[PDB]
């Protein structure tokens, strides 16, 4: 590893301060309003206006969004067109391909998500997930991924990250995060631990619109920072930092450049936090990178040019999205940002050696993940061919399937309700919040029929988001022979009275709690098989203590425009019809609604769908 250290330095010493500064910038070109074009457009394809700016400011990286990677053919092209534009050093192309409810690739393999991998628990599954996203990203020409999220969803009453997080436990989070990370690296992909110093239990400041952490240092070091520490020791490449007001480690305030008020310093802009805590006390010598510096709150309260400078002064190595430049009319923004830096350095506000370090860390990362020198040598056409047989491939899809199905978590199964074994002719009533969800379940039961794994049955759908359970809906439940219902909640806000959920109170506003619970009473009333499939946060499982079949899948996206947007719903359905073997155990604690203060389903709990005994 001492072979990168010198290599990197030999290189930095030969760069103009301007090539060094540009190399610490990583803007986004999500939307671009061309010359003499009516408005801004999703940038699907390169052009001389954007590429000029790359040649000119010589950025160190470009971050990509859903707009930029709509299709596999378009993506592999846009990447190679970027690499052409980049004058001297291979760009570091990055993206938020976490898996689960946060994916970006258009034709790529969306996985069950972190909280799913938590339920699955096996650390090999995590490593496979990263290894595949890695293969996929690598095949497109993307080399950096802002995953793993190692935030900890430890507070039901405040699930800021929820299913994007492995677990409510620090050890399960750090471990799974540890292996997702290593998975990605094995594919030669820069991996960035996400949301330092721990976004999972952030309060908010309604005044400024920033996340605030009010916890003291003992707590912070026990919980929030633990996952990051362990991954940092294990050789994390990058650490992404959120704009979180962080008073236990820095309670420096500034004057808002918009309010005049005394605003706490965001973690990102604090030398005590960036350099003091992360760089020194924690030992992180990788690349530090920040949330979008052009986020409104930040831009408005600290100023754009000023904020990027504060961040670099504070220790970050890569200022992400330093300004919002959509046209060539706005191109002088990048000039100013670099100019602020050039000046703050000339002044000795930022030692030249500090810049040389940062850049030497980027150049070291680029060398370490084979971005530098550029390791490929295939026609863009050939890259595209190779990519189409890799991104979204049947092999990957199978693994996605096995993983989603392994993660399904059975919480109740009284008297073998599951699996459903329908007679020919049986009517299955499918009930979810949105059409794309009832569609996914339907499409899945449909394949099972075409594949002769179940007798032919008849399906109707009921979509209840914002609805109230009225007579119409109840007649439709009598008609049914089998009922599959999806619950969807973030925070669990059942109307309740001394532990007794109140069912006599239904209004449109309470739909995510009152409605599915009304289906359930309706189905019990007429002696129907009813399983409940929770689609997001497992907390809603406390709403269905009377039910006899209950499962969690940790992923709510459905079926649309001919494509499955997530594996979770299908996997649930397969386990309901005895097709898959659900292994899942709770990666979080489900609080009881009927006996407040107690846990209803503890961490690690999960049933063997066949034997009925705790997995
Ligand atoms: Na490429």
């Amino acid at each position: 590893a001492s072979k990168r250290a010198i290599d990197a330095n030999q290189i930095v010493n030969r760069m103009s301060l301007d090539e060094k500064l540009g190399q610490m910038l990583m803007p986004d070109f999500r939307n671009w309003q061309k010359e003499g074009e009516s408005s801004p457009q999703a940038l699907t394809k390169m052009n001389d206006e954007v590429a000029s700016l790359v040649k000119k400011y010589q950025f160190g990286g470009i971050i990509l969004f859903a707009e930029n990677v709509k299709t596999t053919k378009q993506t592999v092209q846009l990447t190679d067109d970027y690499q052409k534009a980049s004058p001297k050093i291979p760009l570091m192309l990055s993206i938020d391909q976490e898996g689960g409810i946060v994916t970006r690739l258009g034709e790529g393999t969306n996985f069950p998500g972190n909280m799913a991998l938590g339920a699955a628990r096996s650390r090999i599954n995590a490593y496979q997930t990263g290894s595949i996203i890695g293969k996929e990203l690598s095949a497109l020409g993307i080399n950096t991924d802002f995953s793993p999220v190692v935030d900890i969803n430890n507070n039901p009453d405040n699930p800021v990250i929820g299913v994007r997080s492995f677990s409510s436990n620090r050890e399960l989070t750090s471990r799974l995060g540890l292996y997702t990370m290593k998975g990605l690296q094995r594919q030669d992909i820069a991996s960035a631990l996400k949301h330092f110093p721990g976004h999972g239990d952030t309060d908010v400041d309604s005044h400024y619109g920033l996340p605030l952490v009010s916890h003291g240092q003992e707590r912070l070091r026990e919980v929030e920072l633990y996952p990051f520490q362990k991954a940092i020791d294990a050789g994390a490449d990058m650490v992404m930092t959120a704009h979180v007001q962080f008073p236990a480690f820095d309670d420096t305030t500034y004057k808002s450049k918009l309010d005049g008020s005394d605003i706490l310093v965001p973690a990102t802009l604090s030398k005590k936090v960036m350099t003091g805590l992360l760089r020194q006390e924690m030992g992180f010598n990788g690349v530090i990178v920040t949330n979008a510096l052009n986020m409104k709150a930040i831009a408005d309260h600290f100023g754009q040019e000023e904020a990027v400078v504060m961040a670099v002064k504070a220790g970050v190595d890569i200022a992400l999205m330093p300004a919002s430049v959509t046209s060539l009319k706005e191109e002088q923004k990048f000039a100013r940002v670099i100019q602020a830096l050039k000046e703050a350095v000339k002044n000795g506000d930022i030692p030249e050696q500090q810049i040389n370090n940062s850049v030497e860390r980027i150049i070291s990362l680029k060398i370490k993940r084979g971005m530098y020198p550029a390791r490929n040598s295939d026609s863009t056409k050939e890259k595209i061919a190779k990519a189409k047989k890799i991104v979204g491939s049947k092999q990957h899809l199978k693994a996605e399937k096995k993983l989603a199905e392994k993660a399904v978590t059975v919480l109740k199964n009284e008297q073998h309700t599951l699996p459903f074994k329908p007679k020919k002719g049986s009517r299955i009533l499918i009930v979810a919040p949105y059409e794309e969800q009832t569609a996914s379940i339907e499409q899945t039961i449909h394949d099972l029929i075409k594949r002769k794994k179940i007798k032919p049955v008849s399906l109707s759908k009921m979509n209840f988001a914002s609805q109230v359970f009225k007579t119409e809906h109840e007649k439709q439940v009598k008609e049914a022979d089998y009922i599959i219902t999806g619950s969807y909640v973030v925070k669990n806000d059942p109307v309740v009275n001394d532990g007794v959920i109140d069912d006599t109170i239904s209004d449109s506003s309470k739909w995510a709690t009152v409605f599915p619970r009304a289906v359930m009473k309706a189905a019990l009333q007429h002696n129907k098989p009813f399983v409940l499939m929770s689609l997001r946060n497992p907390y809603d499982a406390a709403n269905f203590e009377e039910a006899k079949a209950l499962i969690a899948v940790y992923g709510f996206k459905g079926y649309a425009n001919g494509r499955y947007l997530q594996p979770n719903i299908p996997a649930g359905v397969m386990a309901i019809f005895g097709q898959a073997k659900p292994k899942g155990t709770l990666p979080v604690d489900i609080p009881s609604v009927t006996k407040p203060g107690n846990t209803l389903y503890p961490l690690g709990y999960g049933l063997n769908i066949k034997t009925g005994r705790p997995l």
